[PDB]
C-alpha cells in the first residue's frame, strides 16, 4: 500500500481503490467489454467537457493521520464517507503538530521561530497534563478531552470516488487553502496519479482549478 | 463476474467491488491491522444499533438492463452513480418487457391474460415501427424516441454503497414495490450476500425493513 | 406565484422561496446582524472565486408539468428533492407533448415537418387507447401504464437550493441540452433572476458556463 | 425570531423556514390547491411508512453557537449546509465552554467537581494567552490558533431540511449522544415542533428512534 509521511508525525496511506482509468471508460460506455489511444482519448474529452459523471466510478479508500484544524478542513467534503478515531470512547494520545520553525518563512515575527515553535510545544504539554490529570481523577473521557488543542493528532479513514477527489484536489491542492491541508492533498494527487495516470493527466490538463500542482 | 437473468431480457450483473466484510470492520477501527468471532460481532453491534456508516467502505459497481420504467424508479436513489445509455446520442434498440401471462395471477380480467400479453406486444411494435419511420426520415433521434414506451429495455452502470445498497433493499425488496423491481432487488441482494456474507446476514436478522428476502 | 408556460402543455410554477440575495450575505459572514454596495460585492466576490457554500441557504419549491423524457434528464439532478406523480397509485391522464413542426428547423426530412407531428399524435392515441382498454379489463395500473409513450406529460415538485439551481442552470441552459429542457431552464431562470437579482446577473458575468442566458 | 440559550454561553436561533406542515402535504399530492384531519392523516400515514421525501420540502435556517467540539459532531451531518467562523481568517474570541460542577453528576471524582470546572478554566485560559501572544507577535493567525483548546465556541450558519432534521434528532436527541449536544438538539426539536406541530407529533408518535423526547 502507498504510504506517504506528511508534516511530522502525520500520513496518507491507499488502503483499497475499485478501479482504473478504464472504469470511467467502461462506465461512459456502458460496455459490455471487459477487455487505448481511444479509450484516453475518451478520459479527455469528458475532462474537458466537463462530463464527470464516468469518473465516480472510481472509488478509493485512505487512511489518514492529521491534526484536528486539518481534519476539520478536510470533512467539510461532504460527498465522501469518513470514519474517526473518538475522544468520548478512547483515551487519546499525546501526539501533536508542532510546526517547523520553516513554517514562519515570509513572516517578520518579534519572537525568534524556533521559539514560536517551543511556545507551541509548551502550550500543548500543559494542555495534555490537565487531559491527563482529569481522566486520572475519575472525570468522562468525553469532557476530559475538551481541554486538548486543535494541533492534537487524529486519525480517520476517508472513502472518495474519483470526481469528489478532483473537486478536493482543486480545493485544498491551491494556494488559498492553508498550507497543512495542501501538503496532504499533494500525497493524495501523487496517489491518483499513480492509480489513474490518464484521468489524472487530463484532470491537469483541462479541469484542474488550483495552482500547485504541476 | 456473477450475473443474473431478470424478467423476459433483463439482467444485473456484478462489475467490480471495493472491499468485503472486513473493509467496514476496519473502517469502523480506523485499523493499521490489515491481518473471525470478533469482527463478526462487530458487524452485528453495529447493524443492531444503527451505526451504519462504516459500510459505506463497501462499494460495489453492477451493470443493469431493465425495463425504463424500472430505472426510474430505481434511479430516486440519490446517494449513488449512474451513466445510461442515451436515446439522444444513440438509435435504441427493439427489446421491450413484455409480462408473462403469470403477471397477471390474483386479478380477474375481462380479457385473457394471453390477449393481454399480445397486446402490449402489438403496440410496442407499432411505437417502435413509427420510431423507425421517423428515424429514417431525418428526424432527430431525440424527438423520434418520444413515442416509444416506458416498456423499452435500457441498461446502465451503478456504483453505490453498501450501506445506500441495503437502503435500496429494504425499499425494493418489498411486496410494496412494484413486482418487477423487486425481481431485480432480489438479484442485487445475492450479489451482495455473496460478496458480504456477515455484512448480508446481520441485515436480515437487524436492519432490514422488508418482507421478502429470507 | 411566478407560472410560465412550456412546450404546448407544460408549466413551471414557483410554489415556495426561502431567502433572496441576502441571505447568502448573511450566511457567509455568519451574521447577527438582520439589517447594499457591500452586499452586493460581497456576493460577486463569493460567485467569481467559486465560493459557492454561502448560495446553499437560498431554497426554492417548484412545480413542473413536463413529459417524461424532459423529467428522466431532470431528475438525474441528485442535490434536490422531488415528489412526482405516479402510474402505479394514479391512472394517468391523455396528455402529450407534440412537438410544434417549427421543432423540425433545420432538418431536412423526407416527411414533411407538420406529418411528423401527425404521425406522433397518432401513435400516442393509438398507445393511450391500449392502455385504456387494459386498465379498463381490470389489469392493475402499473402494468398498464407500460405501453404508454416518453412524451406523456407528468408532474413534480422540486426543492432545489441555489447552488444546485446553478449547477441545473450551466447544464440545462445550454445548447448542449434537448431543445425540451432547455425552455425548462429559460423559465426556471427568469424565476431565479426575479427572486435574487444579485445572485443571479453575478452568476451569468462570473460563474455561468452555458451559452444561451443573455 | 426563536432563540433558545444553551450550555454557558451557547445558542440556537432560528434565522428562516420555509414551509409548514402543508407543504410536505402538498409534494406528496403534486397539488394545484393550494388551499385539517385530512391532511394531518396524511402526515401520520406517511410517517408511519416510512415515506420521508415528502418532509424534504420544509427547509429550515439556524444560527448556532456551539463549542468546536460539539460542531465536529454536528458536522458529520453531510445532509445540510454550513457556513463556519473561520480561525484563518479572523481572530477568534474568548469564550470557551466550562462544563459546571453538576455535569459531572453520578460520577465519583477524586478532585472535587468545583476543581474540576477551575483546572479546566485554567488551562483554556493559559492557551488563549499563548495564541494571543503568538498573533502579536506576527504568527499567522491561521497557525497561532492551533493551541486553541476544542471548548473554544465556534458559529455557524445551518440550513436542513426536516427529514435530515428528524435523523438529526434521532442520533442526537438520544442519551447515547455526548449530553453537550444532546441541550442542542432538545432547542432544534422545541423549534421544530413549533413551526411543524403535525410533522413533529408524527414523528414522535412513529419514526422518533432515540430516547429522551417526550
Ligand atoms: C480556501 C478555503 C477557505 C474556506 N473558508 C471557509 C470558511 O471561512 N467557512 C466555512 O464554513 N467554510 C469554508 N471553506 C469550506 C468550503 O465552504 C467548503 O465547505 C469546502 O471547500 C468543501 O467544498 P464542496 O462543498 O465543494 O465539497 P463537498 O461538500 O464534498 O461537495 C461536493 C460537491 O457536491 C455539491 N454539493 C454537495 N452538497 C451540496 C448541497 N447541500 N447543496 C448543493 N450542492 C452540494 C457541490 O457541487 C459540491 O461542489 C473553505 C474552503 C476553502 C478551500
Ligand atoms: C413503494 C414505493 C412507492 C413510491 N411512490 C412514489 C411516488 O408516488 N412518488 C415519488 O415521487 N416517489 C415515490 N417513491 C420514491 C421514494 O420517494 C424515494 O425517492 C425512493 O424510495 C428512494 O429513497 P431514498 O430517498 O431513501 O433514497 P436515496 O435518494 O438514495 O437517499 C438515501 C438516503 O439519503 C438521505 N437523503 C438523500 N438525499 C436527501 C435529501 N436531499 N434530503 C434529506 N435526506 C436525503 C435519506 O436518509 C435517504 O434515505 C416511491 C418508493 C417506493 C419504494
Ligand atoms: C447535455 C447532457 C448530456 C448527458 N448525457 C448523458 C448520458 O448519455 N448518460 C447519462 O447517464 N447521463 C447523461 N447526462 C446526465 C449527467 O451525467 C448528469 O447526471 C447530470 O447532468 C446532472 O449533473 P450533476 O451530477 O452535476 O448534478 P447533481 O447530481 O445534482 O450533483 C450536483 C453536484 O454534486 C456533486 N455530486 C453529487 N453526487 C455525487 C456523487 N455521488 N459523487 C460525486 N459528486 C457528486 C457534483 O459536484 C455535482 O456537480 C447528460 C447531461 C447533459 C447536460
Ligand atoms: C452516539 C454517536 C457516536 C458516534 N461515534 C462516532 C465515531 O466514533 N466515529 C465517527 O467517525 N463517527 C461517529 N459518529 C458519527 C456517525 O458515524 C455519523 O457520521 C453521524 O451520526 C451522522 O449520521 P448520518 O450519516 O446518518 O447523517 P448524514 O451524513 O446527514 O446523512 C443522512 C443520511 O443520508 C444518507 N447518506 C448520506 N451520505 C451517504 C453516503 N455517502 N453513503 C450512504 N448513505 C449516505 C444516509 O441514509 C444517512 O442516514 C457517531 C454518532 C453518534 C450519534
Ligand atoms: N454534462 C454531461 N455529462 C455527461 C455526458 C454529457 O454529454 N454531458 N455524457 C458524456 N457521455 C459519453 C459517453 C460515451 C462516449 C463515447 O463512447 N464516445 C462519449 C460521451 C456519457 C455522459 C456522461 N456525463
Ligand atoms: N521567519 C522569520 N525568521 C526569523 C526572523 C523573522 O522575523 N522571521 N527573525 C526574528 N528575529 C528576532 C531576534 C530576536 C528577538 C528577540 O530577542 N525578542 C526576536 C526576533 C531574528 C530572526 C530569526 N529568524
Ligand atoms: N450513530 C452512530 N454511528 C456510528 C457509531 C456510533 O456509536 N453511533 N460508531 C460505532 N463505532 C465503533 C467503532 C469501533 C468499535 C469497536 O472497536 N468495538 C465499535 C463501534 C464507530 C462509529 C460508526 N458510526
Ligand atoms: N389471471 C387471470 N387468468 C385468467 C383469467 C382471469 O380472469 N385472470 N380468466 C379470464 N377468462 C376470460 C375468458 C374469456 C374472455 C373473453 O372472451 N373476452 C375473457 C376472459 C379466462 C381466464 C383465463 N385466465
Ligand atoms: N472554497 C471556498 N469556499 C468558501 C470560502 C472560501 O474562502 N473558499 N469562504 C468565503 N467566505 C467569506 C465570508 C465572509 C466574507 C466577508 O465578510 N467579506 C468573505 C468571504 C465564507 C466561505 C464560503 N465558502
Ligand atoms: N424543417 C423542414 N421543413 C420542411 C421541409 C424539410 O425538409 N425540413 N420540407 C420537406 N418537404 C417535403 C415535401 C414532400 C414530401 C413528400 O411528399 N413525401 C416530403 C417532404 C417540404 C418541406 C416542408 N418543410
Ligand atoms: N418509500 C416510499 N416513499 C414515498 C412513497 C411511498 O409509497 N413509498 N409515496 C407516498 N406518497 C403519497 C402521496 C399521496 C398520498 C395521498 O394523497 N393520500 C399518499 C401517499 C408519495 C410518495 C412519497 N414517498
Ligand atoms: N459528582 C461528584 N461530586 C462530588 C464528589 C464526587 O466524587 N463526585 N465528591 C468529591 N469529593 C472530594 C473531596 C475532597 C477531595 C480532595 O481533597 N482531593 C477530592 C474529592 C467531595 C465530593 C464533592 N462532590
Ligand atoms: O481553509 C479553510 C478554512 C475554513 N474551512 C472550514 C472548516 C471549518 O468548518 C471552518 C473554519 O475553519 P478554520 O478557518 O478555522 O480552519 O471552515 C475550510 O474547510 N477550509
Ligand atoms: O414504486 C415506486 C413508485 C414511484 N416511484 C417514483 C419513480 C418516479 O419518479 C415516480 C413515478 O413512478 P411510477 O409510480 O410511475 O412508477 O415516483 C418509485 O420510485 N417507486
Ligand atoms: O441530455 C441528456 C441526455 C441524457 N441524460 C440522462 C437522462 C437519462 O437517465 C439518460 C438517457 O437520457 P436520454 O438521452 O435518453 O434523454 O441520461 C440527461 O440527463 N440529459
Ligand atoms: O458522539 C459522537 C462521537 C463521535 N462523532 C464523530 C465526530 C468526529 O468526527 C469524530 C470524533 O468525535 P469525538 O468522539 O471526539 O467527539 O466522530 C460524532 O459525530 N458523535
Ligand atoms: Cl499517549
Ligand atoms: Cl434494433
Ligand atoms: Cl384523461
Ligand atoms: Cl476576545
Amino acid at each position: 500500500h502507498m504510504k506517504i509521511d506528511i508534516l511530522d508525525k502525520g500520513f496518507v496511506e491507499l488502503v483499497d481503490v475499485m478501479g482504473n482509468d478504464l472504469s470511467a471508460v467502461r462506465a461512459a460506455r456502458v460496455s459490455f467489454d471487459m477487455g487505448e489511444e481511444r479509450d484516453r482519448h475518451l478520459i479527455e474529452y469528458l475532462m474537458k467537457h466537463g462530463h464527470e459523471t464516468p469518473f465516480e466510478h472510481i472509488v478509493f479508500t485512505f487512511h489518514v493521520k492529521a491534526p484536528i484544524f486539518v481534519a476539520r478542513q478536510w470533512f467539510r467534503h461532504r460527498i465522501a464517507s469518513y470514519n474517526e478515531l473518538s475522544g468520548r470512547y478512547s483515551k487519546l494520545s499525546y501526539e501533536f503538530y508542532i510546526p517547523s520553525p520553516e513554517r514562519l518563512e515570509g513572516y517578520k515575527t518579534t519572537i525568534p521561530p524556533e521559539r514560536v515553535t517551543e511556545k507551541i510545544s509548551e502550550i500543548v504539554d500543559k494542555a495534555y497534563r490537565t487531559y491527563l490529570e482529569l481522566i486520572e481523577s475519575g472525570v468522562p473521557r468525553e469532557v476530559a478531552r475538551i481541554v486538548l488543542p486543535l494541533n492534537l493528532y487524529t486519525r480517520f479513514f476517508w472513502t472518495v470516488n474519483a470526481r469528489s477527489l478532483m473537486n478536493f484536489l482543486n480545493l485544498r491542492a491551491d494556494s488559498h487553502a492553508q498550507w497543512e491541508i495542501q501538503q496532504y492533498a499533494l500525497a493524495i494527487a501523487r496517489i491518483f496519479k499513480e492509480k489513474c495516470p490518464w484521468t489524472f493527466e487530463a484532470f491537469l490538463k483541462y479541469a484542474y482549478k488550483g495552482d500547485i500542482l504541476k
